[PDB]
């Protein structure tokens, strides 16, 4: 055990390794401080969980955090440095904190007018990341510019936590379809995509029935094959009482962009979600031509999501966390 140091960080106790000095508050789910890592002299942040086991959600949250980022081991992907608790044993466990590399800023911050060439790369990255996660039957499910920090060097990393999740959304989720797929990621894709190339927000729509319209004016609506889909009968009929918009030609739309981004865009924003392109099949599009490997796009090792299913009371989900913290190895030094 290291030994541990106390302080007052804007109201809150944290108790740390003497490992991470300077320890600076970033923002505040939980709040997030800038530290140096002796250990490695490179800058991190810690993460310190508010409340996370005072009920079986946030408990059962708090495990599938952990989980999540435990597994997470690729450079597109934000993975875990450290995890700690200041607690002997699992009767004294209530806090814990989560260490990881500190990025620069999120795409969010850096969006003012954007090469074609660095839109190439950002989103070569988003969907190497992407390929990963979803080679884990993992659906990320909340992409938008703030879950995505970038370094200086435009290094990007796909983050669980960092302007409206809706802008981002897919349209199947918007109308509450219970077997949405990983496509929803590619979706989210996309408007960021599309966002980067024009400096606007593709489609900023003020609530759920207005995204849908904004999102219809642009891809058309549902042709008959999409319908014959569609289990909810009062949804289709809505969906096919709508106005028919034919799906409006992207070249008139993102007037000038490469052509290559204007076609990958099209295979990306498909309405329907059987038709969209998959990550794996977008890193192998023309448009990424000068970054694409097919020998340095890893996918992931297997991740048992079966805990999902499971109901528990809150001291089992906390025990299990405990259990996560324990059996924490370290990754490599540099
Ligand atoms: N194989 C599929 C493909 C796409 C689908 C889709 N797409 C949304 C219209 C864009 N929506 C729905 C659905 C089902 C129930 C209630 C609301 C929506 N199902 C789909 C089934
Ligand atoms: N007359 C109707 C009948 C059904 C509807 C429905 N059905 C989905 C199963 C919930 N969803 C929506 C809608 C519209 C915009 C954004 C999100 C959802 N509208 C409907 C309007």
């Amino acid at each position: 055990r290291p030994t541990f140091y106390r302080q007052e960080l804007n109201k809150t106790i944290w108790e740390v390794p003497e490992r991470y000095q300077n320890l600076s508050p970033v923002g505040s789910y939980g709040s997030v401080c800038a530290a140096f890592d002796t250990k490695t002299g490179l800058r991190v942040a810690v993460k310190k969980l508010s409340r996370p086991f005072q009920s079986i959600i946030h408990a059962k949250r708090t495990y599938r955090e952990l989980r999540l980022l435990k597994h997470m081991k690729h450079e597109n992907v934000i993975g875990l440095l450290d995890v700690f608790t200041p607690a002997r044993s699992l009767e004294e466990f209530n806090d814990v904190y989560l260490v990881t590399h500190l990025m620069g800023a999120d795409l969010n911050n850096i969006v003012q007018k954007l090469t074609d060439d660095h839109v190439q790369f950002l989103i070569y990255q988003i969907l190497r990341g992407l390929k990963y996660i979803h080679s884990a039957d993992i659906i990320h499910r909340d992409l938008k510019p703030s879950n995505l920090a970038v370094n200086e060097d435009c290094e990007l990393k796909i983050l669980d936590f960092g302007v409206a999740t809706r802008w981002y959304r897919a349209p199947e989720i918007m109308l509450n379809w219970m077997h949405y797929n990983q496509t929803v990621d590619i979706w989210s894709v996309g408007c960021i995509m599309a966002e980067l190339l024009t400096g606007r927000t593709l489609f900023p729509g003020t609530d759920h029935i207005d995204q849908l319209k904004l999102i219809l004016r642009l891809v058309g609506t549902p042709g008959a094959e999409l319908l014959k889909k569609i289990s909810s009968e009062s949804a289709r009929n809505y969906i096919q009482s709508l106005t028919q918009m034919p799906k409006m030609n992207f070249a008139n739309v993102f007037i000038g962009a490469n052509p290559l981004a204007v076609d990958l865009l099209e295979k990306m924003l498909v309405l329907d979600s059987d038709k969209r392109i998959t990550a794996a099949q977008a890193l192998a599009h023309a448009y990424f031509a000068q970054y694409h490997d097919p020998d340095d796009e890893p996918v992931a090792d297997p991740y048992d999501q079966s805990f999902e299913s499971r109901d528990l009371l809150i001291d089992e989900w906390k025990s299990l966390t405990y259990d996560e913290v324990i059996s924490f190895v370290p990754p490599p030094l540099d």
